[PDB]
């Protein structure tokens, strides 16, 4: 396969094809990313340093940028960043290493090898947490 | 594609076209104001000073002026001043930090 980026017309030679046609390329702001997986051993050059990728590293991509897929690579899933107030909080689980923990304060995204863990109650508890607002007002019940 | 803006009369040669017809540019007072992101990296120079932005930024445009958009920006949303008296308020947040 040959990725074609840019403003450029031109003719498919008897042989060529496109895969799924003229397609539109990614642009992102701060807010938001993408995940997306290698195939094979590759390199990028974007900034003045080069990252390397492994056969099934995935990664994270982010901020203001456009970004045109490699053949190499393969795009996973976008992201957006959660906006978090101070005093609020989400609880992210880094699946490398298994360690749930608790990110509260400024606005998060979830970078690589990060999901979203789920934190279940002891039954009646969230019935305390929902009805029940302000003990000093209705305590009469 | 072109931008073609001010008092101006000519023919669409044979290939051109416009895109969505004869446009009206915006004006704006002080109590409007323009939210429009980038699509590609920009300058433009209106006073002295130059503004870069990169591919995804958003930014405001505000004040009394006349703006025709950049084949490279895109408008997103038209805002207003809200009118606060003095003892009155409203609650923002900054989705950049979340504050």
């Amino acid at each position: 396969k040959r990725v074609v980026k840019g403003e450029k017309s031109f003719f498919l030679q008897p042989g060529e094809q496109l895969e799924q046609g003229i397609q539109d390329v990614y642009v992102l702001s701060e807010q938001q990313g993408l995940l997306l997986r290698a195939l094979q051993p590759l390199e990028e050059g974007e900034d003045e340093e080069k990252v390397s990728h492994q056969a099934g590293d995935h990664w994270l991509i982010r901020g203001p940028l456009e970004y045109v897929p490699s053949a190499k690579v393969e795009v996973v899933e976008e992201r957006q960043a959660i906006p978090l107030d101070e005093n609020e909080g989400i609880y992210v689980q880094d699946v490398k290493t298994g360690k749930v923990r608790a990110v509260i304060g400024s606005t998060y995204m979830l970078t690589q090898d990060e999901v979203l863990w789920e934190k279940e109650l002891p039954p009646g508890v969230e019935e305390l947490l929902n009805k029940g607002q302000d003990p000093l007002a209705d305590r009469g019940e």
